[PDB]
């Protein structure tokens, strides 16, 4: 498969996934179209019980309060629908394989959530999809649609 890719500023392009490997705690990328769509990825080690984090999202620092008392990684998309507006911990990959998901396709933003090796695919909206840049922390691979089943295989085995 295509890549890595080193971290940087990306503008993924449609039917196309970002599988995304996650090599540490913090903010693993910061995706908006600076109109009606901000998501950021926070990964947070097992084990930590509730305690607040200083992270640097969209140029800002913001301290949320987070825990996992789970032996596995947790990946919280944390979504904001407008730039004033707060951030929401709209899902959650628990996951020991490291990787999250994310394809822009038919208007929305498909991500994974849930807990492997069972993580599923769920859709948000968006009215301005094309103008979605993303900054990524660690290096990503690209999979077309067209190989989708081998992203799943991936989220959810590693
Ligand atoms: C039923 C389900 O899928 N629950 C998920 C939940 O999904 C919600 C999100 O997709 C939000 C996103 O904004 O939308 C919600 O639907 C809204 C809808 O969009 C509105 O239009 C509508 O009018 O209202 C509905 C509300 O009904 C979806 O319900 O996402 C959470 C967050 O990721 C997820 O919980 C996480 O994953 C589980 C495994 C666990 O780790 C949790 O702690 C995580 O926070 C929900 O999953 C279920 O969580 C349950 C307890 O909270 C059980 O644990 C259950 O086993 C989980 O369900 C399994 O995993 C799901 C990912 C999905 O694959 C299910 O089919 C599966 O049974």
């Amino acid at each position: 498969l295509d890549g890595p890719y080193q971290p940087t500023t990306f503008k993924p392009p449609n039917d196309y996934w970002l599988l995304i490997s996650s090599n540490t705690d913090g903010v693993v990328y910061e995706s908006t179209n600076n109109s009606d769509f901000w998501t950021a990825v926070i990964a947070v080690e097992p084990h930590v019980s509730q305690t607040n984090r200083q992270y640097v999202l969209f140029g800002e620092n913001k301290q949320f309060n987070v825990e996992n008392n789970s032996d596995k990684w947790k990946f919280f998309e944390m979504f904001k629908g407008s730039g004033q507006s707060d951030f929401s911990n709209r899902r959650t990959l628990t996951s020991n394989n490291r990787l999250v998901g994310m394809l822009k396709y038919g208007g929305r933003v498909w991500t994974f959530h849930g807990e492997t090796p069972r993580a599923t695919t769920d859709s948000s909206n968006t009215a301005d999809l094309n103008n979605i840049s993303i900054i990524i922390h660690s290096e990503f691979y690209i999979i077309p649609r067209s190989q989708e089943s081998k992203c799943n295989e991936y989220i959810n085995n590693g």
